[PDB]
């Protein structure tokens, strides 16, 4: 037992990593089949990224700008494309290491791990919840663009984020694998607004599921609640309102341990209006909302890859 | 920037986790050149483990009782030796996946990565920290042991751990990879107590110090302190004594930030003598001791491997 926040194993993504080079920008690509997906700002300077009109720059670059290194041999550009914020390098070489595939968009409150990557090279994997205001709180230094999001299914990466920027609050902005950013955001180095960040409730009660699951049961009150005081509660807190749907993705948790949905319910609302009062839940101290209901299935049934 | 928990890529790992089944027992084994390194338990049935004689159980086992399977590739088991608390199978072949590799034996206090598995097959990868008590607060299901913890040095993987069992408290222990456990623990059931488990200061600080270098500041006061009056305060908290050690491995922190360690020191002696108020640090309402200083080093210079 133990519930800990796990990434997936990171090695059909390693193959994948390459470094991409752009003049004096140099960022990390994505290698799958002939082409290389990265962030569409490796053709900006940093003076370019104040207000980059991103179609004229590429007009200015030819396959030959493109520096492409895999390990230490060279892949060679024989086209360039954008597609929304990514571009898309095809190269003479299919990647021998391109794993089964998806390019996925996924939701508000979907985790996934990233695999850090400086240079082409893998730095560290952890795993992130896309935020309601569709920020990430990575970590992520210069030259870490071109990171990639993913979920394992098995065999098949399911490929969800490509990271491209810092906002000027720290927290952190990206695209799907078509290029679309997740939220509001612009490859543009500008203050941008992200939105109020709520709390993901439906990931927070299936971590409430997880810790009665591993023997941590303080919390647990036999009261109950209406779906709707409930939100009227949540709402106060700041946490996203919870849905039947959500009550659905639930269902197994709540079979497993024998507690209805709407109580467990009825225990975080106790927790928002009462505090933890100075005790833990699965050596946190704040409720945890980085595990949706599949994360806390997956590891409390040990699915492999 | 940004401040995760981050474990090292796994790929390298990945490539050397195989099956060993023996009789009913089904667990995990390392495979590194010709040698499959494993938990000797595997020899055990759930009777056996009450009260096993490894000695005896082992010498009824013959070379074809060890089934080793590596993906869908049978491995064929030529010999088979006990060392401490793991069985070395040697087969037929050597692992072409073998990385440049170190058998190491961390302290207690350092950190690594668990690449969790079952059947042989990679679940997820979380870091951990090797507890001063010696245990570790994983996340292991059945089937997990022979899973590994290792840390990776550009291309060298420094394998540290590899799991035997869990505690009826519901921690984790096993051994290096020359199969002598950490801590006082043996593979057998039975009520085995774990020394006090205490706080490791020296991380404590090391997370401090990433939390100024990512802006939060609220609990830095301008009060100094010594070392022994820290370590008076640090002692009636169950923190681990800071030693001269621990403030040189600290330097680098220390110059970066401009922060000398002794008033670090004094701002944690004030969190410790005051609570967090519940504030929180790095999006924690607890003090984090499971990074090193290294590791913070690490996390912000973006090494890679």
């Amino acid at each position: 037992s133990g519930f800990r926040k796990m990434a997936f194993p990171s090695g059909k993504v390693e193959g994948c990593m390459v470094q991409v080079t752009c003049g004096t920008t140099t960022l990390n690509g994505l290698w799958l089949d002939d082409v290389v997906y990265c962030p569409r700002h490796v053709i900006c300077t940093s003076e370019d990224m104040l207000n980059p009109n991103y179609e004229d720059l590429l007009i200015r670059k030819s396959n030959h700008n493109f520096l492409v290194q895999a390990g230490n041999v060279q892949l060679r550009v024989i086209g360039h494309s954008m597609q929304n914020c990514v571009l898309k390098l095809k190269v003479d070489t299919a990647n021998p290491k391109t794993p089964k595939y998806k390019f996925v968009r996924i939701q508000p409150g979907q985790t996934f791990s990233v695999l850090a990557c400086y240079n082409g090279s893998p730095s560290g994997v952890y795993q992130c919840a896309m935020r309601p205001n569709f920020t990430i709180k990575g970590s992520f230094l210069n030259g870490s663009c071109g990171s990639v999001g993913f979920n394992i299914d098995y065999d098949c990466v399911s490929f969800c984020y490509m990271h491209h920027m810092e906002l000027p609050t720290g927290v952190h902005a990206g695209t799907d694998l078509e290029g679309n950013f997740y939220g509001p955001f612009v490859d543009r180095q500008t203050a941008q607004a992200a939105g109020t960040d709520t709390t993901i409730t439906v990931n927070v009660l299936a971590w409430l599921y997880a810790a009665v699951i591993n023997g941590d049961r303080w919390f647990l009150n036999r009261f109950t609640t209406t779906l709707n005081d409930f939100n009227l509660v949540a709402m106060k807190y700041n946490y996203e309102p919870l849905t039947q749907d959500h009550v659905d993705i639930l269902g197994p948790l709540s079979a497993q341990t024998g507690i209805a949905v709407l109580d467990m319910c009825a225990s975080l609302k106790e927790l928002l209006q009462n505090g933890m009062n100075g005790r833990t839940i699965l050596g946190s101290a704040l409720l945890e909302d980085e595990f949706t209901p599949f994360d806390v299935v997956r590891q409390c049934s040990g699915v492999t890859f």
